């Protein structure tokens, strides 16, 4: 990848268009993942139109000798707007 | 999946616990996905830790006799907190 943002500059960047404080903004960010992320853990999935989605997937157990029990996937689903907006 | 979350319902769980007003928090959300969003079309990867990061990829053109052409991909790769949340 070209540049990588990271959480503080993702924070800045929002910031200044919304007005708020860097303060509050981080922590808006800080609860909106950490909600998206139980969400999830508790097998819900989280519709963000224009965006994507968020939810798991099953993975079943695998033998490889050596044996994988089988586990929960972290799915993101990327909206329409997105993958659009990627290609231009 | 069990539960659908959309964006409402996200941004009401967290208006609660970071005492935002409803307006306030849809605003910045919106501009937090804006702004993921527009790095990610300039080929930047956006990185939230204990969550994951956002990022492309490339797909080259191939063919199936029908022809596909070259394209970009949106990419998330939950991070390692994430994904043990969702095993447990």
């Amino acid at each position: 990848h070209h540049h990588h943002m990271n959480k503080q500059e993702l924070i800045d960047a929002v910031a200044a268009q919304t007005g708020a404080s860097k303060a509050q903004t981080g922590e808006t960010l800080d609860t909106l993942l950490e909600v998206i992320k139980k969400a999830v853990s508790k097998g819900d999935a989280v519709q963000l139109i224009g965006f994507g989605s968020f939810g798991s997937g099953k993975r079943a157990a695998r033998t490889g000798t050596i044996k994988i029990p089988a586990a929960k996937t972290v799915k993101f689903t990327a909206g329409k707007a997105f993958k659009d907006a990627v290609n231009k």
